[PDB]
């Protein structure tokens, strides 16, 4: 039996404005700054403790671990900031809100999108201000790696590999693990670990600043999953 | 070629505040000290450095003033490598006590030796007292031999160096842009062996609490100059501040 601990990011200013966001690097409100620090609270009173965090190079995850850990006296810890758990790739839709997105591209294709696991959205211009290619985050990444657009196939294809090389040896060395990322790289994890399907994982809803748990047998199965508070 | 190098110390810590020797007690920062490391944070952006990589304690005064570094440059992407190594020096039994009322108790002349004697350090925690390292997580890779009960800058040095040796120095070697944010004893432990300062004269190195300590090192890494980001008035009256403690 080992814990893994998953936690999706507190509020972000676009998620209170309903906007795709995707891999613009936006902040906490302070709704979310409270999530954090309360999900950092309810790990401590729980008895959870970490070895170690894995997370994304987006600061609205990043700050919500950085509350974890300073509720949890676990500041001193060392953490992994991976491409690999960034949020989906949105394309051309990141910075639109619900209303926008109808607006320009219509309410089909917006369905079509919203339930299609492997059509991915209009994707940036390489040269978008809002393109990876310049941005530091992304200097070591082979180019071609870099999305200029995501559908869900694709986000689940770059956050698996972080699996085994990285996550599934530091659970099995008998580490306690934290990930402290995004909607859609979490359900990536949780569609390989619980063995999701491709129609299912689309809808899976996952609450801002809360912990999931899940509880893993020796072969790193789910044996159950719960959140805390 | 030329090498850049980054230190800072903490910014104001709670027991900085209440003039308390603190050593490895895991003390926060006041909101001044906040306050400083922003201000640190600003002036590094502004002042165009970037950094590949950040090197703390575990201690939490050090490591939130790096966090705030961070935020105000839009580096919390960055690695970061929290060592031990870089604790401030252990104060044993001093670590909690009253600056003033230790100095009352046991003369001026005695607490400044157990404060800057460079080769002798304060009277020891007991093993057994809940303040004493063993069980600490944060520790839990250490061999118990290797945990200090107390220290003197000498025994810092020691344990500071082998950090700049096997890891610091090989990154900024390999032209990696580094920081180092640390403790006051860590820092000078390090600047010792840096500058070459002798056992005597390290004594009255005063470095200010939040301030960015600029190191130009040539191509073996010896330090060309070293120069503080910010105020200069007002970092020449935080040094009085300092040395005057
Ligand atoms: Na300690």
């Amino acid at each position: 039996m080992y814990k893994l601990v998953l936690i999706r990011h507190g509020e972000s200013t676009w998620n209170k404005e309903n906007r795709f966001t995707g891999w613009v690097d936006v902040d906490l409100t302070e709704q979310g700054n409270r999530e954090a620090r309360q999900a950092g609270q309810l790990l401590k009173e729980a008895g959870y403790t970490f070895d170690i965090a894995y997370t994304s190079v987006l600061k609205r995850a990043i700050r919500t671990l950085w509350h974890v850990q300073d509720q949890m006296d676990l500041m001193y810890v060392p953490v992994v900031h991976s491409w690999r758990l960034n949020e989906r790739h949105y394309g051309a839709l990141s910075g639109l809100n619900k209303a926008e997105t109808a607006a320009k591209y219509g309410d089909e294709q917006v369905l079509v999108w919203r339930r299609s696991y492997d059509t991915p959205p209009p994707a940036l211009e390489p040269g978008d201000e809002r393109a990876p290619y310049a941005d530091p985050r992304y200097a070591k990444v082979p180019r071609e790696q870099l999305p200029l657009t995501e559908c869900l196939k694709d986000t689940v294809a770059r956050v698996l590999p972080l699996w085994n090389e990285s996550i599934a040896p530091a659970v099995k060395a008998g580490k306690q693990v934290l990930i402290a990322a995004h909607g859609n790289s979490l359900r990536a994890l949780i569609k390989y670990l619980d063995g999701i399907s491709d129609a299912d994982i689309v809808g899976l809803n996952i609450p801002n600043g809360v912990p999931l748990v899940y509880e893993l047998d020796e072969s790193l199965t789910p044996i159950r999953h719960y959140y805390l508070g």
